This record gives structure tokens, C-alpha cells and sequence, in this order.
């Protein structure tokens, strides 16, 4: 029942895409779990989205952890994963780890980090200490302000032991070799359906803000008259392979 | 007293060391009057204790409030603690300081998880009076994230001056071969038989969870009449060598 | 619309100056914005034009923190640039990027530091981890103890250093260089040797853009204001008119004038 | 006079016997200081003696500065001695010269730290710095719950860093001799036979405040006396004529 | 009037002897700046003048930046230089600098640390990133306790270690020497040797200036002072005339005399 690295392992090998989805409370957390989403992850995001700041860069590991201790009230086979904030853990692997252990401690199965082949050494140290690491290239928005390579950094994490790899906003031909190229599984937003699974933020996919949608977000709210159907919709979409679409790359 | 020279003794000798875990000091002073020689304070507390998923959220001042609890029960028997998940694997130095603050609270002996990559730890602490017991092979702290690297372990926690090795749920012939090749006492759960000692959880061993016991533990209050029986059993069933049974094997 | 890193290369490569000034309160940032001052320099000047002490060297982090947050809080399309405080960034990359990631955290979307080749490796350390840094070189007033004064930079056998200085920062990916202090002539060469855009106060008109304190530029103080200052209120029929004055003397480049250079 | 690491040389090179003894409050510090003790060790060992402990492992740094000061209030012309707490200077070298300069304000005028040669980096340290340094080697209590050339290394390492006084606990009389014959630095001795250039015992001890059977290397120096004063000018009187320990 | 490091430096090469004096309190600071001292020293001699102590050594951090504050609301003209206390520098140049960027954002021009070679580097660290330090070589009273007192520093095969020491700290960037209780001789040929301003107290008129502690120039304690140290308050009615009688004497070379050197 339980989500685990190696069921996400025998998802990947199996060639079944992995639905993954933001989450910042307990109550949808519960329903996502129960609507089939297999990672929950408490994103970064929660700074824009919850905090209806202009970045994520303010969000704190003590924000981190209040929502990771939220989700984990409501998941219940679903894995948590974990963003590190902003300033909480480039300094060193050191400190990396010290903000890992904490949002592991609140409730965390997983925690994700942003960062190429210089945070590599960050993902080793985290994974032989028994913290199962999701690396975040491609774009990573807590850079915001500031193809080889996206391989390069692949790789280097994947060497490191990287559980997962997350890709945003990338040549979905570039993601699909990367894919192919690690040995562990891919989750990809704005990177193609060639990835291992996709993810998406609640809130846009559920059409919260209004306006046009990012081009590679997809409302699933549209057409349902309950969130739950919403995500089941999204779950399906996404391991028919129907999501993404061509549009949404 | 039961000291790491005591273990070492027993070790040379073949006569099995009784461990089970500690985390109140009642219990403690009857465990210890039942002949157990090493209190394990474990983090299994987490579970046990604090009704949690997993060890993980275990803090560091948790494990000193419950080893100053085992200290004011426990009389001749030594007392071991673990390093909870966080508190000394970001470093040596933390290790350090985390392991001196669970001595001050009582400790006689820490026991921390980790393969060759902590090695280096167990022998600065062990340099700095602090005694170490290297836990190896299924390290709980490490449950949300292969002969040969249990092996390489063993051997470099010896290496490093370890006082014990500790192993938990390993194939019962590799626990044999690793027992034979350290130079310090070793002690198993759901290791087998060929280990120096065994250690249980008390609770899963006086059958306070519903349900049925996990394979490698044994249910010792059942057939006797009170907790002190229970635990004069299970002390007396290591050293006759009668538990684990191969019904309790991997 | 959004003043970003990419607006001031384009602006580099184009030749179009770039206007920055102080700012440390949100009404006065807001009205700067609005003028079209594209770079907003939350700087720790304010320990002497705000707080009224002798030197920058007492302020803290935690006042750089409030101030960016007001200036934050006023700001619209220009980008905002905090100082490191004296003392909250030397001692080690690790303590320049947790200081750093503090002012970030307080709105801010780009930072200085002050010194030559030794903190080089501190700007990388900071702009890999998607901390956009300016690297302060030249005549640098968090040393000023040790300068002994506001000196020109770059004198005689000098200027190797400071060339030096700005390449290694612009090796190790500032984003942007500012000079204070030197030589025009040298200041020119930087310009022209650096792949990123400059910013000068002092510096000449060579630069890629200019930077003022607002309390100068506006005579707060009574006096004369210093010889690459001018004073933008004098003449002017308003604050926001004599900010007006000064983005279009900059770009321009009539401002700095030749009694403003050294 | 004052007693300084000046004075514990002279005293060496005249084989003039240095009389050492814990002290953990100002009056009894004030009584040794008047009777001639020479150097008051504000020891770990008041975990034992004063918190009534099983050892000194639990004693941290701020009851070791606690007891410095009161000891200091009391102290005139011996030399005040403190010992780093378990836990409080191991870390690293760095860590112990924080501890050490913390017990040096409460009114130390050295430290005592435990461990042979692996801790001579960090007598090296603190000596540079400015606090003399006593190595304390042979059984060292810190590490209870834890060989002759093993010593005279661990002697010859903390010499050769600056150690000001090294003091051996409990080692065969015939090896602390050569040790005492090879440093350069005055060396105490417990339990270390009488050829080290002074001793030292734990006022306690001396003085029969526990129940039981005396310490084998330690004497009841208050049977025979009607004052603690007269009893630690006796256990003087020995160290001096050589004939404690016996 | 404003005495820089550049202030020293010409005076060096002028052969203008520097007055230094302590000072702990505004009063005392603004009397000495008015009676011409050019350096007021806030010195951790302050744990036996101002606290009473038997060493320097009990003195915080928290105390030195307590009287450096003090200082600088009387201080006008004069360099502010600042004693780094015992315990607050040595673990580390990152420890020194922490520390010494707290003496100037209270108050201070110049710090001042207490070793030989060993504290080089330290002295390096600070003075690359803007603080200007006093190196003090010779008898260094934080160590008192390992030294066994006070004794002459320099005699014998001890003269090359105090060469060394102060050449490490001139070759690290120190802006001052100072020496303590160093045979005149070989402070004379240390002033001669470092590029950097040379202060003494104990060491000769040989060295660029001279210090001495107020409340034992002032004759505040009981009994005979040390031999290095005149009492300048006999002979005058009021401390303004005994502290520019201390200065007179120093630019004039009658202070130190014969008597006050070894
Ligand atoms: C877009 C996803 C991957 C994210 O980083 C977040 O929600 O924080
Ligand atoms: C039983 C042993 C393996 C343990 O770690 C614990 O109780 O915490
Ligand atoms: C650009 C210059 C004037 C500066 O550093 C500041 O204002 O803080
Ligand atoms: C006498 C001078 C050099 C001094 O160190 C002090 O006052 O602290
Ligand atoms: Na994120
Ligand atoms: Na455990
Ligand atoms: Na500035
Ligand atoms: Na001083």
C-alpha cells in the first residue's frame, strides 16, 4: 500500500507513470492520497501560492516543516516529499542535512534540493545518512532572481544516489535522454511525458489563480463538479500518458 | 557492574549477553535485578513510547530524559543509548557532543547507525572515553531509503575501536561470520544464534502489542506470571543458547 | 516593464546608462521607481545619512534587513540592491550567503559586497547559488579605517590591483561591478575588459551606469556636497523632479560632468 | 609569594616537593593556602565528592567556573588549578580553548585536561595562548567507561607542546620516575609513588570524610589531629620530607 | 586634527613621537583629546584599573565594547583603538574578526591583539577586510599567568623571536607595533626594521610613540609605580596640565628617561 523508493522503482522499470502533486494542508492532502496522487509534495511553492508572496525565497524551514506536519496529518499511503528552502541548505552539506533531518523528523519521506552538479556532494551526504534525496535541475526557481550540463548534473546526482531527479521547463528531448540515461526515476513539470511521472501545483491545475494557465499546466478542475474528481482526472491523464499534451511542452 | 572488559570476558568465554531496551526506571531496576546486563535506551522509544510511525522524530532531549529515568533504576547493569536520528551524523564533533550529553544524563556507552562512513565517528568518541556500540545492517533510522559491505562494517566499526557491534535482522550465517572475525563482543536481534548476545524490545518480548510477534522475537511473558518471570526467562534462554531458536532466524 | 540581470547587459551592450540610486525608505523608493531610477541601492550608507553615525561600520544585518523590507514594500520595476553589512559577510562565503539569503529573503533581488580578488570566491559562492552579486571595488567605505579616507583608487602602479580586482570578480560571475573612487581612465578600461555591465560613483562617465546617495544628491546636508556629487535639488522645482534630472544627466552622460571626475 | 609556573621549576630543579590538593570551596581553599598547600586542583572530582555522583563524566563547564570563582575568593598565594569538564574541551582544540579561557576568567591560573598523545595538539594550543597547561595522563577518570612506553609518549608529547606540569594517576612508581627524570616540566603524581616532583590527593580522602576503607595510595591525614588545619599541614610536612606517599 | 593611519605614518617619517594613552571613560577621553593625545587606547588593562581584578584576563567582549562606546562620545580628533580581550580572538582569525568588527561598530578606528608569528595570520585577515590592527609583541599581559609576571623581553637568543614577531605582523599588513617591556636596544632596531609606526611602553624612546595607562601616569594607585612609568600628576593641580605635560614630553624625547628603560 504505502508509496515507497522502490515501489517508485518498479513504477519506473514497469514503464507506469508516477503522479505527483503539491500539497500545503492536511485536508487535501487526504484527498489527493485517497484520489490515487502516489507523491505529495510540500513544494517551495506553498510561498507564492499559500503565502501569496512573489517568490519563493522568503518561505523558511520552519514554514517547511508547519506544512509538512499538516500533510502528514492527512497522507496516508501517499510518499511526503519535502522542499528545503531557500538559504536552508546551501551553505554545506552540513547544514543541508541538519534541514533535512528536521523536515524528515516532521514527517517527511523524501526531501527535494535545487541544484546542478554542485550539489551533488550534498545529495551524497543526505542519501548514506538515510535520507532518500530528490534533486531538482533544469529550472530551479529559487535561482529566479540570478544541455550538457543538464545531463552533467543528471548523471552526477543519479551517481550520488539520488532517489528521484525532477525536471522543470525542459526540452522534452533532452528529458527523455535523461530518463533513459539514470538509473533512477524522472518526474517531470514542462519537461515532456517521457519522463518517469509528472507534477503540477494544486492550485494552478485546479485553476485557483485567474488568467491563462502556464502552458505546460493543464486545469483539471474544468469539466468536474468536485475537487476530488479533479484529481482522479489528473491521475489518469497522467499515467494514460495523455498529460502532458503537446501543448503543455 | 557490567563493564565493556565484563563483555569481553563473556565474549572469550561463549557465555551469551542478555540486552533488552530500557526506557523508565521501574522497569529498569527489575530488568536489572532479573540478571539483564545491558539497558538498551534505544530511539524504538519513538514507537514504543511516543506512539509515532518511525524512530526519526526522536530528539536528542528525549533520549537524555529517558536514559536519566533507566539511570535511576538501574544498578549493576550497563547502560547504552542511542544517538537519535539527526543528532550526530552531520559530523564527529556532533556525534561527540551528542554522546557526551547522553553520558552526562547516565549513559555508560552510546550506540550509533551507520556503516564504514561512520566508522571514523566511533573512533573519535572512542578515543575520548566514550564507549561506542556500532549498529549495523537494518539501521531503522534509515527506513524510508550486500554481504560483503555488512562485512566491510563490522570491520572497520572493529578497526575503529568499537567496543560492540550490534547487528539487526542479518542472515544468521553472515552474523556468524562477523561474530568470529571482530575482536569486540558482538550483540543480534533477528541475527540468530552465533552472536555474543541478543537484545529484544521489552514491550514486543512481554507481548504488549496485539497481533503476532514479529519472527526474530519471542514472546516471554506468555506461560509465566509476572514481568519479572518473563524477563528471568529470556535472560536464562540466551545464555542456554535456546533462544533465538531457528524459528526466530533468517 | 520588470528592471532584471538580462535589462542591464541589454542595456550595456546598447550603451544606455544605467541610473541607480540610494533608497531606504518605501515613499522615497516608490517616488524613485517612478522616475525612473532602475536600480534601487539599499546601501549601508544609511548607518551615516539615517542612523548619523561617523562611519557605515556599526550597521547591522538586522537594520539591512528592515530597511530592504521598506524599500521592498515602495519599489515596482526597478531591481533592488542590498548591501552586506561590516561584518556579516568576511568572515567566510558560508556567513556572506546566509547574510545574503537573509536580505533576498527581505525583498531583495540583488547584492553588494565590498572588496578586491579576496572575495572573489565568495561571489561565486553566492551567484551559483542564484544570488545575483555586485562586486564593490575601488574605494571601498567599509575599510575606511584602513584607507584612512576617501582616496582615489588606482594611482600609478595601482591599477594592475584594481583591474585585477574587477576581472576576478567578473571570473567568478558577478553580475555586476561598481567602482567608486577611480581613475576615469581606469575606470574605462574595467568597462571595456568586464563582460558585465558597471555601475560608478566617482568612477567618470565611462562606466555603464552612476550611483548616488539620495541625501547627497537631493543637499540634505548642509554644505558642499563632495566633488563626484551633484546636487539634483538645487535648480529643481521638486524631489521628483530633481530625480528626473538625474536619470536624464546619466543617460545622457552629461552627469558626471568633468568637475565630478577624477 | 605568589606561586607561579616560575616557582614549580625552581622547586623541580631544587627537588623541592610540590604539595597539591583538590579544593572546592573558598574556606577550605583559604585553610590549604595558609597551611602551605602549593597548587589548589579544582577538580572534576567534586562530581563525587560534592554532587555526590558515580563519576565525573556529568560535571559540566559552568560548575567548573562556579567552583574556580569560589575557590578563588578564597585562594591568596597558591596557584588555582582547573580542571575541563568531560564533554566541555574534546572536540577539538578550538572548543577547548573556549572552555579553558572561560575557567581562566573565573579565576583559574591553569587547566588540568585528560589524554596522551592525541590531546598534545591541543596543550600546544592553549600553552601558545597564553594558559599553562597541566596533562594529566596514566588512568585518567573522564574515560572510566572505557602501556610503559605508551606513558612516556603520551609524557614526552605533552612536554615537548609546552605542557607547564604533567600529572600521572595511578602508574607503576619505577615508570613515573622516568618519566619525572625525562620531562622537563615538574611532574604530580596520585597513586604514582614518591618519585614525581609533588603529589596530590583529594581532600576528602585525606581527610577520612568517606566511609569505608581508605584509597590504598592515600593516607588519613586528619586521624592524629584535632584541625583540618594541623591535618593538611601534616600531609605538607610528608610531601616535603618525602615521606608521603610511602 | 583627524589622526588616520596615514596621520601615523607621516609622522613616522618625520621622526614625530605619537602619544597614546588609555582611556575608558567619555571624560577622561575628551580631556585627553583636548590636551593633544593622539591614540586613546581602550585597554583590557581596564580589569585592574576600572574592575579591580588581578588580570586582564575575566575582561568580556560585552566590557570592551561597553568602554569603546564610552570613548567614542568623548573621543574627537583622537584614533579610537580598541584592545581585543582575552579569550574573544585566539581560537581563530574568523573568531578575531567576528570579534574585532564588534569593537568597530562600537566605537573603535583600530584593534589591538596580543601575540607573536602565530596571531600573523590573524593580523592578515583583519586588515584585508578594513580593520586596521595594533599588533602587540614583547610582554603580552593576557599571557601573564604562562610568563609567571612581567620580565624584559629580548635578551639573549630571545632577541631573534621578537625581530620575527614583529616582522611577520609588518609583513601581515599591521598598522602599529607595540611593544611592551623590550630591552631599548632591540626596539630600536625593530622601529628601524617594520615599515609600520612603532608604540612602547617599557621599550625605549626609540620607538614612534610611547603609551602608558592613565591611572598609573595619574599616580592613582598606592606606592611606587613600575620603572617604565612616570607619574605625571605630581607636579601639576589638575589633569589636564599632567596629561599635556605626558605629551610634551613624549614629542620633546625626555619621556621615557634613563630611568623608565631597560
Ligand atoms: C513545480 C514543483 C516541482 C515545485 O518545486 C514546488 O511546488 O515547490
Ligand atoms: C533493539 C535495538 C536494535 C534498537 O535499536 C532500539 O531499541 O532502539
Ligand atoms: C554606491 C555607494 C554610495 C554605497 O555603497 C552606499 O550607498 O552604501
Ligand atoms: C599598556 C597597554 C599596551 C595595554 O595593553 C592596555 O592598557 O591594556
Ligand atoms: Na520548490
Ligand atoms: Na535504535
Ligand atoms: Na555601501
Ligand atoms: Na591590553
Amino acid at each position: 500500500s504505502l508509496i515507497t523508493v522502490n515501489t517508485l522503482q518498479k513504477m519506473k522499470a514497469a514503464g507506469e507513470k508516477i503522479a505527483m502533486l503539491t500539497a500545503y494542508e492536511s485536508s487535501f492532502a487526504a484527498l489527493m492520497d485517497d484520489a490515487g496522487v502516489e507523491m505529495l509534495l510540500v513544494g517551495d511553492s506553498l510561498g507564492m501560492a499559500v503565502q501569496g508572496r512573489k517568490s519563493t525565497l522568503p518561505v523558511s524551514l520552519r514554514d517547511m516543516c508547519y506544512h509538512t506536519e499538516c500533510v502528514a496529518r492527512g497522507a496516508k499511503n501517499a510518499m511526503i516529499v519535502s522542499d528545503l528552502p531557500f538559504g536552508a541548505y546551501q551553505q554545506s552539506k552540513e547544514q543541508a542535512f541538519a534541514a533535512a533531518a528536521e523536515l524528515m523528523a516532521a514527517g517527511a519521506h523524501m526531501v527535494k534540493l535545487e541544484g546542478g552538479v554542485w550539489m551533488a556532494e550534498t545529495t551524497e551526504f543526505l542519501q548514506m545518512r538515510g535520507i532518500p534525496v530528490c534533486a531538482h535541475i533544469g529550472l530551479t526557481p529559487q535561482s529566479v532572481f540570478a544541455a550538457q550540463a543538464l545531463l552533467n548534473d543528471a548523471k552526477a546526482h543519479d551517481d550520488a544516489g539520488a532517489a528521484v531527479v525532477l525536471m522543470e521547463c525542459v526540452l522534452a528531448e533532452l528529458a527523455k535522454k535523461v530518463t533513459e540515461t539514470v538509473s533512477c526515476p524522472t518526474i517531470g513539470i514542462g519537461a515532456g511525458a517521457d519522463c518517469d511521472g509528472q507534477v503540477l501545483v494544486m492550485h494552478d491545475m485546479l485553476g485557483i489563480f485567474p488568467g491563462k494557465t502556464a502552458k505546460f499546466v493543464k486545469n483539471f478542475m474544468q469539466g468536474h463538479d468536485s475537487v476530488q474528481a479533479a484529481v482522479r482526472a489528473y491521475v489518469a491523464e497522467v499515467k494514460a500518458k495523455t498529460f502532458p499534451a503537446a501543448e503543455h511542452i
